[PDB]
């Protein structure tokens, strides 16, 4: 089980004030680090952020925490559950800002809830370095939906902030899980995101930032516009129709229109990861993330994620011999992979 520190710097808060938090179960005989970020959408006003504080209330506030949670997929300790690295260390973050992981604003006058996505990264990582973080050899910061989407936005911070700090042996890297997504046509929202971006204060990397310029920070939510701006080593996991993409294009599952749209996305999709060097992308409706105990089951052209992970380690010690890292599916509709989740 991981156990629960809420943060020391108790102005470091969730969307109500309440300090946030990670929970944490050493390994004393590993240098490797896995931080997990979760997910769970974001609300973008006041209006919508009162309704998500009636029922979503854990995705809020601390107040009503448990004391300790059991990891899961990635983050199990057994190696029958999690060949990739059962021994190191881990770390579960929990999503309480609403802000994809984003927001450096805190509570005020003029602010009814605190955004402090940005923040919260940080200052776990500041309070685990004395807590053994300052022997890692590898971070990886991981994450599931908007905590995938908040890999991407934090991993470079992440190894600055480290570097300014004084460690610069700490490689950093990250995987973002379920994460990427198009800013495509609809079958029958790019505005909720840039409405967000203002009531949150949100901050993304500076190099994406340098791109598109002031007011048009939305685009470096969408992986294939951020990543290439990114330096440090990232693996993408996402599945080619991944069934929060097909609920904001308005398609709920056949005649000859719909067919060419799903198509036609998961031609996009495959086209976007052509150069992303490291990544798993299955032929998949699905909504399922890898903190799921059975996350091993499923395969690209025979190679499990665990097995591509442990590639990807390998290849940041030019391809290796049968221990591949891009495994994207060709075959154009969904469960045309045989091992897709039932
Ligand atoms: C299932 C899927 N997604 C979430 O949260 C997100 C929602 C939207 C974005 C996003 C990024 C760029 N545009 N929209 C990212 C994360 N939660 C559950
Ligand atoms: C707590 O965190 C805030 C936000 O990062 C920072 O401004 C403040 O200096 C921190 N407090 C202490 C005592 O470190």
């Amino acid at each position: 089980d991981l156990r629960l520190h809420l943060l020391l710097n108790t102005s470091v808060t969730c969307n109500d004030g309440s300090p946030a938090g990670y929970y944490l179960k050493e390994s004393r005989g590993s240098r490797r680090w896995l931080l997990f970020l979760e997910g769970g959408w974001y609300c973008f006003n006041r209006e919508n952020c009162d309704s998500r504080y009636d029922t979503m209330r854990r995705l809020m506030s601390s107040r009503d925490w448990p004391r300790t949670r059991t990891g899961t997929g990635i983050l199990s300790s057994q190696p029958e559950e999690n060949p990739y690295w059962w021994n190191a260390n881990m770390v579960f973050i929990p999503y309480c800002s609403s802000d994809v992981w984003s927001g450096a604003s805190s509570k005020s006058e003029k602010n009814e809830y605190a955004f402090m996505g940005a923040l919260i990264i940080q200052e776990v990582v500041r309070e685990l370095l004395g807590r053994g973080l300052s022997g890692a050899k590898v971070l990886l910061l991981a994450g599931s939906s908007a905590g995938g989407t908040g890999v991407l936005l934090n991993v470079d911070r992440v190894a600055e902030q480290l570097e300014k700090l004084g460690y610069p042996a700490i490689q950093v890297r990250g995987l973002a899980d379920s994460g990427w997504f198009l800013d495509n046509k609809q079958y029958r929202p790019t505005e909720a995101i840039r409405r967000g971006i203002r009531y949150w204060n949100g901050v993304v990397p500076e190099r994406c930032r340098r791109q598109f310029q002031e007011g048009e920070e939305w685009n470096c939510f969408f992986g294939y516009k951020v990543y290439p701006t990114l330096r440090s080593p990232v693996f993408v996991v996402q599945w080619l129709f991944d069934e929060a993409q097909l609920t904001v294009d308005n398609v709920h599952l056949v005649q000859e229109g719909l067919r060419l749209y799903i198509q036609n996305l998961g031609r996009e999709l495959r086209h976007t990861l052509k150069d992303v060097p490291a990544s798993f992308a299955p032929a998949c409706l699905s909504h399922e993330i890898i903190i799921r105990s059975h996350w091993t089951d499923v395969q690209v052209k025979g190679t499990s994620l665990p097995r591509a992970l442990h590639c990807w380690d390998r290849s940041l010690h030019t391809p290796l011999k049968g221990c591949p890292v891009h495994l994207v599916d060709s075959c154009p509709w969904p469960h045309c992979n045989p091992s897709c989740p039932t």
